[PDB]
């Protein structure tokens, strides 16, 4: 009886938190820094308040920035075998139909990827060097001397070294579905550009989540794609909504969230804070590197956990 | 419907678990000690941003006050100075008493008389405490400013701002500061004696009770008795009725699922009391203390605490 009234009160506060939080803590545009910050300034101004920014002139020390290019990769590591994600439509690790679709895993010489990117050669579907798991040192070690194993002022600020360094090189059709990571992320564009769409963690009440049975694409011999359910896998929660084409009929509440878009260009470094929902688009053959630092699990993390569970518990998700 | 009653219980269940879940990750079992002042970066990353307390030793060695300051030294130095003194019948200024938020009687007495009371050479009705705050050290006792620093340099650099106020504290052992929290980063410097702190983290809010009280002020009558005059001009004030020293578990049973964190801060030591932390304060007789208030950043942790506070009310736990 009366409990229903208490439930709507709780729901109203959860619905009001995302607006309150952004007016106080979320920028109106992802800000630019004229130069790398000091470790103290970085932690106080961006890391602790959990706020994104793009740092200019932070890679001028990197040999890679003057050297890296599709022709340079061909000459330098063309024969190196790399892991390449293949999908029919360019959405790896994304909800397609009623399944969480995982990429097809293929080993291919880098040279081939470069030909496909340049339109020199074809392949069914969409290619993306996107292995992660610190794929830069793991698969293209010969490129390590062309960059720093870490961002010194950022590593000093956080008091720890990165847990992984990943290399990203994909087709323009290769889109990363909206998701969040429990890492502090420094995303460095060496060539081309990346188009980032953001939601802050405090938008959680309006970001829909559902459980999907996991599946993987299997690439046939006939040049088509099959779906192989991962029968021996626990189910995985994921965000079904496309921020670029949101289904406001199924999840009207996403309109009450507010996305923050931005583009990061070659030579620029983006600080993407921990737990921020992000969706990523790239230019054809974009070359990028990102540094992952495990986040600190403190009051901000415990608070988000409460927000995430209460979003579900209150029936907003 | 029947689902609504079940949904509300799932919410309340998560809220009641949050304080224990949060403290396992974020709240220490005991207040840690530091052997020397930290660097600005270390101070921000280890204590401020994670929002957790510590006591810093050997941080006041540059303060002449640490060698000079004492009850006798003050008498010679500022004994004739008139200062605002809080007076209450029982030693509890800014505390819930019955159906009113009781504010102390503020009187302007020369400091020479306060020292007499503390040393037992003289007597006064009720309990004396110099706690006016509002930066009462530069405002009322400017002669003492040379004996210390106008701010804490390594802390000011870390927080990127200057202190919003510097307060002088001196009171009887019977004068207790009720449990409350501030919207400030607080650096509490004990110059002489000792202060005993009892803490609750912000995340204990689900079980920390709050009520709205009519404000009233004590009035000392010429006969040495205390009258209660209500403050009609102020709107109702929210305050914590509960006494961590004698908890009324019959009235507020839910405090038992909270967990207090106690510690003592001695002369020469500096406590970092993080913003929004609930704290309750006792002092030895004539304890001498100074504290720096830096305004907190109103960031995501503030919004999160505001949400937790609001949810505590919407859900019926408070
Ligand atoms: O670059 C991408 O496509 C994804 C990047 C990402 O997911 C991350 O850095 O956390
Ligand atoms: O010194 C006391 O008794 C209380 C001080 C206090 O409330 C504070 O430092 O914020
Ligand atoms: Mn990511
Ligand atoms: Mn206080």
């Amino acid at each position: 009886h009366m409990a229903e009234a208490a439930l709507e009160a709780v729901r109203s506060e959860l619905r009001e938190f995302p607006a309150a939080a952004r007016e106080l803590c979320v920028p109106l545009a992802v800000p630019y820094l004229d130069k790398p910050p000091t470790p103290l300034h970085f932690y106080r101004d961006w890391v602790c308040p959990n706020r994104p920014c793009i740092i200019r002139n932070a890679l001028q020390h990197w040999p890679a920035l003057q050297k890296w290019s599709l022709p340079y990769f061909r000459a330098t590591v063309g024969s190196t075998e790399v892991s390449v994600a293949v999908t029919p439509d360019g959405y790896a690790d994304a909800v397609r139909g009623d399944r969480f679709m995982m990429p097809a895993e293929r080993r291919l010489p880098l040279s081939f990827v470069l030909d496909v990117l340049e339109g020199r050669a074809q392949h069914p579907g969409v290619l993306y060097v996107q292995k992660q798991c610190s794929n830069l040192p793991s698969e293209l070690p010969q490129l390590l001397p062309d960059l720093e194993s870490h961002v010194p002022w950022a590593s000093e600020a956080l008091g720890k070294m990165p847990d992984a360094v990943n290399f990203w090189l994909g087709e323009a059709a290769a889109v990363t579905s909206l998701h969040k990571d429990h890492y502090e992320n420094l995303y460095c564009v060496v060539s081309g550009e990346k188009h980032f769409l953001f939601h802050p963690p405090s938008d959680r009440p309006f970001i829909p989540y559902e459980l999907y049975t996991p599946a993987t694409y299997q690439l046939t011999e006939e040049g088509t794609f099959k779906v192989v359910d991962e029968e021996a896998m626990e189910k995985v929660p994921w965000i079904p909504l496309d921020p670029l084409a949101p289904d406001l009929a199924r999840y009207p509440s996403y309109s009450q969230a507010q996305a923050l878009r931005c583009t990061v260009r070659a030579g620029e470094m983006l600080y993407l804070p921990a737990l921020w929902f992000h969706h990523v688009q790239q230019s054809q053959g974009c070359i990028a590197v990102n540094f992952w630092y495990d986040m600190e699990y403190d009051l901000k993390y415990s608070y988000f956990q409460l927000l995430d569970s209460l979003t579900k518990a209150s029936g907003l998700d």
